[PDB]
């Protein structure tokens, strides 16, 4: 094993789809970034700490680039017209369970499964109404 | 729309799943609980809003509770020990269109997906190797 | 569902029920408001808040008024003689189960309940002895 | 009248219903107690008073035991874990007559009846929505 | 039942419609934003508030955009080439029955029907002559 | 050719309509008053100006009263019991074309359909939720 594997990122179906590698893991910070200029990358970011005596905490964050070509002193650059940002971090308490822990990850695809309130809410640039 | 609804929070397969219904809308703030006390409820919470000129922010809190050993509507202390705390901060420019919101959030599932690194990690207890 | 709807606050059985209709949410105060001018208006308010870390604490207030047509500067506006007002505040601790709060309505129903001795009190102007 | 007298407070359809007698009269408050330990009984206090010199205002308090996973008669601690508090506190204008307190007991009730938005929330560990 | 919902600011007799969707309701402040890029979207928002002892105001507010897309060095981006603004305040004192806030909404339908003075003066660029 | 002429602010079906007529357009500001009594009538005055380089800004005004008689010392005399006060403001840049005018007309006119969230809260002596 090894978790620190390739996944992709972004399903568009097998053509376009965003694929993520490992790329860095210095200062514990487990990192993965898409195949372009470091301008233009996806990158996500995991790290976990045993943020108190009695619980862990997984601190991840995911960034989504607008890609753009840009013309700077006459000349152009790849770059990336803004960001989108994801922000999450899981604390879970050292009591438990792998099963436990399973729930958790189920409740977290389910929250963001297609057709659900909130990835649709996203989606569509409204709130929940 | 109206995507204020019901939903499948947990997939067990149709066979014990668990269903989050709306409970509270105090302050444009949705919230849906599982059928529990709400020391063992499962807990969603989602609200927009524009953080910057240029961002909007949604803001997703999920609470899961510690299931093994647990006694089904007793008293169990402490609070801590026995709860997961999910916080997520979605950051979109105010630039993104519809289709680049369904993106983003995309991005979120393929992250979470079953058999990559990041849930794999969480839910074997681990960090990333 | 959305438990946010209309109800009759007073039933006269059929003629001069007194129903009261969702009027506002603002600031997480849900308002209900009967069909009058603002000021001759019954007025039903009810909050929910985590009060301590332990308990969620409801606060409901209910304003019944004595109309009144009142000659102000030789004009007639639709007044109230006087208002009479209910607070009630219900502390429930975190750890009750649906049905520990289904016993604690009942409790709520029962007090009130026609012929036991604190309705009576009050609808007869005395105190209980 | 003498409506100092025994209730039944929860109505449980025959079987199973909490009847509260009286118990105490110190300082002119009307108490009445379930046949409990003091710690799990179900308690009601009632007393009137001028508040000012255009209203009387009655005091009535509740105390309702947490009853899923209620081990009778034993020791259970911290007490705030295991009880809801009722508050209420109505006051009423000098000029009301017995049938104006008369509807405002009838608001009382219909507050409180089923299926209306309150007890639903109550019920249901919710707030409004 | 809810107010806060979905509705059609622009009709454009079914296609081409703008529609404006419940996007947050923070500190009393309803607010709507339609679809698509939040820099290219209507606004409509409204809140109301006892001005004084006798009176109550609703602020609306509304914002038309003339969409554009923006282009520098090369990058381009959905933005508004400028917004028209509509700013409201309707004051009502609480002596106001619903019958005369009907009337006030009529007077204010009126006052905005095809082919009145105000309504054919702004939709031709003109004042009143 | 002339716009400032008589018009229906309140239709109610051709039978006790209200229709205001032009009274005075003194210093750029139009003015129109519905016939008999000056103190119980109606009022809508409007006015163009170019509040900036880039923006022209309308303002209109509506009054509509409560109609009541007033008796004092056995003299009794037309007023209005009250009035309800309606101010609005649009901005409107030098750039909008006709068409651009239009559509802000038809956001108008749509905002206060009858059966939208706005007129709707308005018309029940109620805010939004």
């Amino acid at each position: 094993a090894s978790n620190f594997t390739q996944f992709v990122l972004v399903d568009n179906g097998g053509t376009g789809d965003v694929t993520v590698a490992p790329s860095n893991f210095a200062n514990g910070v487990a990192e993965w970034i898409s195949s372009n200029s470091r301008s233009q990358a996806y990158k996500v970011a995991c790290s976990v700490r045993q943020s108190s005596a009695q619980n862990r905490k997984y601190t991840i964050k995911v960034e989504v680039p607008k890609v753009a070509t840009q013309t700077v002193g006459g000349v152009e650059l790849p770059v990336a017209a803004w960001r989108s940002y994801l922000n999450m971090e899981l604390t879970i308490p050292i009591f438990a369970t792998n099963s436990d822990c399973e729930l958790i990850v189920k409740a977290m695809q389910g929250l963001l499964k297609d057709g659900n309130p909130i990835p649709s809410a996203i989606a569509a640039n409204s709130g929940i109404y």
